[PDB]
């Protein structure tokens, strides 16, 4: 026939590697650093503080194209929920074009060798067909 997909996973204790504080800075770093983003930045700094999330990602326009919207990573899965800003209510790892991290040692930005979510991430950019218009629909069965 024609079918076959993944399901459950292994079973290894969790690892508290929250990167919220790393983001709070990413904003004051440049993502949302500036007088023009003085009122917003705060709004973002709050949302995060208000949010009970530990992992926060920064949604850019395309290729570290400044900050567009903030999102939280679902510890239950790999999907991302829309925290604040303006974009897709949620974001899947299938739509994620690329992923990046934040050099907490060099205070810079880096890319991930993987296309999947991970605590070693601090920035991502959804696909391009998203912004553009064409079509949209789920897929599972």
């Amino acid at each position: 026939g024609s079918s076959g997909s993944s399901g459950p996973r292994l079973y290894k204790e969790p690892s508290a590697k929250s990167n919220k504080f790393i983001i709070h800075n990413a904003l004051s770093h440049c993502c949302l650093a500036g007088k023009v983003n003085e009122p917003q930045k705060n709004r973002i700094l709050e949302e995060i503080e208000k949010s009970k999330a530990n992992h926060f990602l920064i949604l850019f326009r395309d290729s570290s194209c400044q900050f567009r919207a903030l999102y939280t990573l679902s510890g239950e899965t790999e999907e991302l929920s829309r925290l604040a800003g303006y974009g897709p209510r949620t974001v899947t790892p299938a739509m994620v074009e690329g992923i990046y991290k934040y050099n907490s040692d060099r205070k810079r930005f880096t890319q991930i060798p993987a296309k999947t979510m991970s605590m070693s991430v601090d920035a991502f950019t959804i696909q391009g067909h998203l912004w553009q218009s064409k079509k949209s629909g789920p897929s599972s069965g």
